């Protein structure tokens, strides 16, 4: 029985059971995953402090990125204030090292923690712990538990909480830290410091103005906010708060954001409307991984108005079959492969065999190193 | 008469003449351009050596970039060899600093040299000179005169010349250096070093295997190769070679790439077929800016096979009016504003009033800081 965390616990337990029983398909699969994971054992742990351009706090431990759709205005002498081009990512985002480094850290810690849970090999806990300590708790290298300067925008006058959605890149690693508890490498002192960091980060996201505003967002930002919220809460073992968040925030959001025909109108008005419809449901999918570990199925549980997330999948399913049929603005091609895990997660939760079959028909590559696909051998045959 | 260089000499001459006569509309325009150019006066000159990851030569003065559409293969343990996804730019390109630094250098040197030509103010030549010396001729900071490691691809076994097309970002700056000849800041020694660098770069692109291959390319690479060739040759005042390149290479190559309906089949098979159809003609446009200064009009002179570049504009013109009508793959939106200067250049060269009218109707913003628009007050209202 897997510890509470941000993953499909059923697939992880099934993998760990079959690996321990010596089943050959799984054992061979885990040996490939172990060869993929070797680069993470070697990898020097990253830190948010590895930047030259400092945030307005002057603190290198404050996370800071550029909001991706904001560009210099060439008709202004200094390019200020920046203006928005929805769906067009400003390559200036890559000047903020934590944008990609949070992803690299998150990939490394997630892969290593999952492999330590499956195999029991201490070398994976040791490396996972080294990534965790440097990113989160180190008194010089760890990030401050806030997202004050996430997705800042040059020239913008008002505070926004929009950058909080960046947190999903390290909050999954926070959740996976639970899997290395009880190893020799993760000491009681390591756990306390991370518990304290997670408590401070949870306080910030629940009580800061930016956190409050993001918690009330009318589109996929509010859904992702609560998915991140559940990762922090599950890490801290606050299962009653997970129940409260699901009933008092996630379900009302679903009832409000799904229209009667199952479309997501807030995502339909975006220039990448098929991507953002899918991204909304991906937030629910990762939230559901956590709630269903305590008996709450977000795919089939109605809001007060009777709407259910399965209605959102039904609306999009034909377009996952044929993205070319999509009738709203989508100014870059849609990657059909993201529907694999999503249709599998929703399909199993709903007992919809047609969703599961489609997920397997789309599939994932057997040998892919994409760390989010580790639990999904079921999609790789 | 303006020196031979990579610009619309007719518009530059008209700007300098009206500025010197004190015409208010032009005088006000140049004062805006001077405010825009102030950042280039202050800006620290860039160098190709400002990289940590060195090229296989171990020489920081060797230019190196990643070919943009090549991505790690996630089904390989080390991601090697990279694989191609046409039209999808891999953000790893921004890890090679000279990719964007060549752009920044090119903008600053072009703007400063043009403003010195128009205004005669020594401060623009002095700053222009500082950028040229550091980028090109400095014995520690200047780039080696080759493109051996331009658009390298990890894991790729064969040499390619495809990265030569990067050169357009600094070959325009090379060409405008002619505009500061005779200033106090550009000494006879500065000229000799740049002449010698340009001679060596001309030798490399004509005689290296990579240069030979790029010169033979059947698509827009071959057109840009010759546009760059003409910038170098014009910088060196080799007017006889310019005529020979125009007559014996550009026109046959342009003629070979135009189908019977005026489409460019090599560009139609790209995932960004409207962008690359336009990019092919932009090569011809910058080439024609140089050829027409010695009496050779590339828009109206037929090739050996009877094809003429005006046929390609005629094919694309309706789609510049309405880009949404384009019927070939274009997996990102097309920037209609790119058609303004193209239709003006071709329209003026062809005496086609309908092209010129559309060029002005699409227009360019009066206050834009885009340095390539500096000569085009005629498009700014
Ligand atoms: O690249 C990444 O970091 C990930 O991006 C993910 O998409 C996020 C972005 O990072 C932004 O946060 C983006 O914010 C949007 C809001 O969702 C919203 O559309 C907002 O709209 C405002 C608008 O700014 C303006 O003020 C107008 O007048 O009103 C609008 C309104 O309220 O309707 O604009 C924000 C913005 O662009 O700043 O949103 C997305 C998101 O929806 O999650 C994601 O694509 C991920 O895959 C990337 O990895
Ligand atoms: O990002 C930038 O620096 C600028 O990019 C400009 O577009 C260039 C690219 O930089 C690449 O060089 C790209 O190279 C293409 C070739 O044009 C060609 O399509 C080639 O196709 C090959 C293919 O690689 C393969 O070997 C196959 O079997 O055969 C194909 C064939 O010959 O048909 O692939 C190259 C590649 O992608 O490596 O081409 C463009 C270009 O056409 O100029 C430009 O977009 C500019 O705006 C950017 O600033």
């Amino acid at each position: 029985s897997a510890p509470l965390g941000p993953f499909n616990a059923t697939l992880l337990e099934q993998l760990k059971n079959d690996y321990q029983k010596g089943e050959k398909e799984v054992t061979r699969y885990i040996e490939l995953q172990e060869k993929v994971a070797e680069k993470y054992i070697k990898m020097t742990p990253l830190s948010v402090t590895a930047k030259k351009k400092l945030p307005p706090s002057k603190d290198p431990r404050d996370y800071m990125t550029l909001s991706p759709y904001w560009w210099p205005d060439s008709t202004k002498i200094d390019g200020l204030p920046y203006i928005r081009k929805d769906g067009e990512r400003n390559p200036e985002v890559y000047e903020y090292p934590e944008r990609e480094n949070a992803n690299r850290f998150g990939d490394a810690a997630y892969c290593l923690g999952v492999l330590y849970y499956i195999t029991g090999k201490e070398v994976y806990a040791k490396a996972c712990a080294n990534h965790l300590r440097t990113w989160f708790t180190d008194p010089k290298l760890g990030m401050n538990p806030n997202m004050t300067y996430a997705q800042a925008v040059p020239g913008m006058k008002k505070m926004r909480g929009s950058g909080f959605i960046d947190s999903r890149r390290f909050s999954r690693a926070l959740g996976v830290a639970k899997l290395i508890e009880g190893s020799k490498s993760w000491t009681p002192s390591d756990k306390k410091k991370l518990d304290d960091w997670a408590t401070a980060f949870c306080y910030w996201m629940e009580n800061s103005t930016q956190g409050q505003r993001e918690s009330h967002a009318a589109n996929n930002h509010g859904l992702w906010y609560e998915a991140i919220h559940l990762m922090v809460l599950a890490y801290l073992d606050r299962t009653d708060r997970i129940r409260e968040v699901a009933e008092q925030s996630i379900l009302p959001k679903m009832g409000a954001q799904i229209a009667d025909d199952g479309s997501l109108p807030q995502e339909l008005k975006r220039t990448l409307s098929l991507h953002y419809s899918t991204f909304a449901l991906e937030a629910l999918m990762e939230a559901n991984q956590i709630t269903s570990q305590i008996g709450i199925n977000l795919w089939s549980t109605p809001a007060s108005n009777g709407k259910v997330a399965s209605q959102a999948v039904d609306y999009l399913y034909p377009f996952y079959l044929n993205p070319e049929d999509w009738k709203f603005k989508q100014i870059k091609p849609f990657d059909q492969s993201r529907a694999a895990i999503l249709l599998y997660e929703a399909g199993t939760a709903l007992g919809n065999q047609k969703y599961v079959d489609t997920a397997k028909r789309i599939g994932l590559k057997y040998s892919t190193s994409d760390v989010e696909t580790i639990p999904y051998l079921v999609l790789k045959k």
